[PDB]
């Protein structure tokens, strides 16, 4: 029957492991959105519709080192953007809330699609 409570326990572990997980990642993936936006320069080319995914590499506390295009948004002055708008937030020490292993599984590398209105939405600071 032991075997059994573990179980039962188990699944208990995951169910709220799962919808604590979504608001942490979500909570972070909204501020990194948050971050880039404020940081974006538009371009000229930017239009609604678009959507460019960036891979963001991080260190455990936070710094960004390094950001590419992992799927390019058709535009290349957008996409460029969005590279210079993470490379610009600098560091995220939020990130240092997570332990080490969620921050290895999910954070050190992450890619985060990001697109104009979204961008233009959340660019004003306070
Ligand atoms: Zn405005
Ligand atoms: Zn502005």
């Amino acid at each position: 029957a032991l075997a059994e409570l573990l179980s039962d326990t188990t699944e208990r572990q995951q169910a709220l492991a799962d919808e604590v997980g979504s608001e942490v990642t979500g909570s972070l993936d909204d501020l990194i959105v948050n971050l880039v936006s404020q940081q974006w320069r538009r371009p000229p080319s930017a239009r609604n519709g678009m959507s460019v995914e960036v891979l963001i590499e991080m260190l455990p506390d936070g710094t960004i080192t390094n950001a590419s295009v992992s799927r390019s948004s058709g535009d290349k002055p957008f996409d460029s953007s969005a590279v210079a708008a993470v490379r610009n937030v600098g560091r995220i020490p939020e990130m240092q809330q997570l332990p080490r292993a969620t921050f290895d599984s999910l954070y050190r590398q992450r890619r985060i699609i990001f697109k104009p209105e979204d961008l233009s939405l959340h660019h004003h600071h306070h």
